[PDB]
């Protein structure tokens, strides 16, 4: 099956990479980059991501609910679109589906 945790492994690496204050907002805040894998809050984060992505795929995801969600911590339209960029990277690295679709559907929530 396709490797969704590997693919949000490399997502987080190219997110915080271009927007390092992203980082901030999380419970890994001022982890090295290259360790995320090795810290707890990062691997919960990862695969709650993870998560989604397969709901995001399945038909169960609740977009309208994430969005509200990411709102709730100040994260909206701006950061979205730098996210679909970051997700491209990552999909196509390792021959997975783009999923912009997937963030399109956040994105008219925010
Ligand atoms: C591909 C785009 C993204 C996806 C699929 C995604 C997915 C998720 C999911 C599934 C959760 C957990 C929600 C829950 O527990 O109900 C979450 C939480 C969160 N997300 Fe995102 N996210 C994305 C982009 C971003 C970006 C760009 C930021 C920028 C700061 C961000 C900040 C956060 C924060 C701060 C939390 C809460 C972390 C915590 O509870 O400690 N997300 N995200």
């Amino acid at each position: 099956m396709v490797n969704w945790a590997a693919v949000v492994d490399d997502f987080y690496q190219e997110l915080f990479k271009a927007h390092p204050e992203y980082q901030n907002k999380f419970g890994f805040k001022g982890v090295a980059l290259g360790s995320l894998k090795g810290n707890a809050a990062y691997k919960t984060q990862a695969g709650k991501t993870v998560d989604y992505i397969n709901a995001a795929i399945g038909g169960s995801a609740d977009a309208a609910g994430l969005a509200s969600r990411h709102k709730g911590r100040n994260v909206g339209s701006a950061e979205f679109h730098n996210a679909k960029a970051c997700l491209a990277k990552a999909c196509s690295a390792h021959g997975a589906p783009d999923l912009g679709w997937a963030i399109d559907d956040i994105l008219s929530h925010l």
